[PDB]
């Protein structure tokens, strides 16, 4: 328990009067001492009341001698809503939440989700979809190809010089995809308010086949089996749905969905809303069921490969001799010693159903008040999580996903809204942004400068600060140390144990995932550039 009014009083006597900030001190913490209600997020505010109290004193008064006890005090505090969050706990909504929008879902992506069906039969799988959206990605594909012919053609002369600087191409290459963006964009505006109320895929497909030399009864086709291939393997359709309750929230999903073409930015306001409004359990669809933990306790690992591969080398082993997913790899299997292959041959068949090779979820005993996250690389990472319905800590990342893109819109708005090609809006965006910095917002204001380019230049890592895990970060932040608003600081996966998704119940390292992971960095970027000189000629 924290301690008493009377232990404070003690513990910070003083030969002076008591001054008017400590006698609220005193009352606040006796009125926590003495709750006799059990509900997990009013003991969270009465103990922040509490917290800011004692910084006003602490602030006010920073010779006072009651500062140790009051230090003291805070430390306790910052323990207390541990204890807190891990008293009162019971199972999670029994609801596997997986999101694909802007386009016809993968057979490989039901293939990972058939997994977790038939392991956890008793859970009720959720595929997040959009049923005016399936031509997205059939558009953003689209813009890039058109773009990057166009950007060649500019710069044929240059491209073959070994030395050519790809950024050249990226650079100009954005210039048109911005304007392409920007012809759809302005299309769309102009019939989104006709009386026929046409949806997104209607207007998609009208620019497809005007401006992009497209067929009409392929795209519907296109339109048409998606509809039924997700309905068919657990669909459930955003627009008929209540994920969507407010107008901020649904425009943020719509800058990304039709502005930017960011699917996962949309998707990662998606998951928010479905853990909000209904709870369970979030996966992005490259994420596999945990092996059970004994399963190869009896294999050594050879210290040559390393403590990830090990991991990469079990899923591959494990579907080398049973097939669960078609044409998994094996590539990183296939270079062990016989041993250790009849090994794992010899303790795979060893099982005779699936149930005895992945471990179920059961119950996932949660706080109301939490989120649990997985990890990657020290940060955590939003491709798995675990919320109830209405959590604390789920409420607070949108929280912090609303400000961040207030805060974005506020300076790109002005800029997107005038008639500029993309070097000028950028440059009108720039000015305005920079000019609100400060100590506290200065690197996420560097981080989100590139927004606009999120997705089709290497180096563009905006999404992470504003709808992925740098707003979970800061929102752990938050709760952590009772504040709200956070930008300056993130907490780290070092930080975030009491958090984490139970690592016994989670593959990351599947052939997907890292499928993914190849990012747009500089060494990605190079390859790219070549196939696309490769294939110009
Ligand atoms: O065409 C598409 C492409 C993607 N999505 C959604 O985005 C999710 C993640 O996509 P993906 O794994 O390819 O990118 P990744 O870099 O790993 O995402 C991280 O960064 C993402 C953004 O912060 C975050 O969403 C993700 O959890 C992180 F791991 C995917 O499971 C879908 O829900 C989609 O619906 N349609
Ligand atoms: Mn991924």
């Amino acid at each position: 328990s924290l301690i008493s009014k009377e232990e404070l009083i003690k513990l910070a006597y003083s030969i002076r009067p008591r001054e008017n900030e400590y006698k609220t001190i005193l009352t606040n913490l006796d009125e926590y001492n003495k709750l006799t209600t059990n509900n997990n997020e009013n003991k969270y505010l009465q103990l922040k009341k509490l917290n800011e109290s004692i910084d006003v004193f602490m602030n006010k008064y920073k010779t006072s001698s009651r500062n140790r006890a009051l230090s003291n005090l805070k430390k306790d505090i910052l323990k207390e809503v541990i204890l807190i969050k891990n008293s009162n706990t019971s199972p999670v909504e029994k609801n596997l939440h997986f999101v694909w929008i802007g386009g016809e879902v993968s057979d490989i992506a039901l293939e990972y989700i058939k997994q977790w069906a038939d392991i956890n039969a008793e859970y009720n799988i959720k595929l997040w979809y959009d049923s005016e959206a399936f031509l997205v990605n059939t558009l953003k594909k689209a813009i890039v190809e058109s773009s990057t012919t166009e950007a060649l053609q500019l710069l044929e002369e240059e491209i073959q010089n070994p030395q050519f600087d790809n950024m050249k191409f990226y650079k100009k290459r954005m210039e048109f995809i911005y304007d392409r963006q920007k012809r759809f964009i302005n299309y769309y505006k102009s019939q989104i308010n006709k009386p026929t109320v046409p949806t997104i895929d209607d207007i998609i497909k009208s620019h497809l086949v005007s401006e992009y030399n497209r067929d009409e009864t392929v795209l519907e086709s296109y339109r048409t089996n998606s509809l039924r291939k997700i309905n068919s393997n657990h669909g459930i359709d955003i627009r008929a749905n209540s994920l969507f309750t407010e107008q901020e929230l649904l425009n943020i999903y719509s800058q990304e969905l039709l502005n930017r073409g960011n699917l996962a930015a949309a998707s990662d306001i998606v998951r928010l809303l479905a853990l909000k409004n209904f709870g369970g359990v979030y996966l992005d669809v490259d994420m596999l069921p945990g092996i059970h933990s004994d399963l190869f306790k009896t294999i050594s690992r050879p210290s040559s490969i390393g403590l990830d591969r090990w991991e990469m080398i079990k899923l591959e082993a494990i579907m080398k001799y049973k097939k669960y997913i078609n044409n998994y790899t094996s590539e990183n299997f296939d270079k062990l010693d016989q041993q250790l292959k009849d090994n794992f041959k010899l303790i795979i068949e060893s099982k005779s159903e699936k149930s005895e090779i992945f471990s179920k979820l059961e119950n996932l005993n949660v706080s109301d008040l939490e989120i649990k996250i997985a990890f990657a690389l020290g940060s955590v990472i939003n491709q798995a999580l675990i919320s109830k319905q209405g959590s604390y800590l789920t409420n607070l990342v949108i929280e912090q996903v609303k400000n961040r893109y207030q805060f974005l819109n506020q300076h790109l708005n002005p800029a997107i809204e005038s008639d500029n090609n993309f070097t000028d809006t950028t440059k009108i965006f720039h000015d305005s942004l920079f000019n609100s910095a400060t100590a506290e917002n200065s690197m996420f204001l560097t981080k989100i400068a590139p927004y606009l380019q999120v997705g089709f230049m290497p180096e563009a890592r905006s999404t992470i600060s504003l709808s992925g895990p740098g707003a979970y970060a800061s929102a752990y932040y938050d709760f952590i140390n009772l504040q709200e608003n956070t930008i300056e600081k993130t907490l780290k996966a070092s930080d975030l144990i009491e958090f984490k998704f139970p690592e016994n119940n989670l593959s990351q390292l599947t052939e997907q995932e890292i499928n993914s992971l190849w990012s747009f960095d500089q060494a990605s970027a190079k390859y790219q550039f070549e196939k696309y000189v490769r294939d110009y000629t």
